[PDB]
């Protein structure tokens, strides 16, 4: 579930 949280924090900008 670590790879899902990183992907969302980034492409958010």
């Amino acid at each position: 579930e670590k790879h899902k949280i990183l992907l969302r924090l980034l492409l958010d900008s």
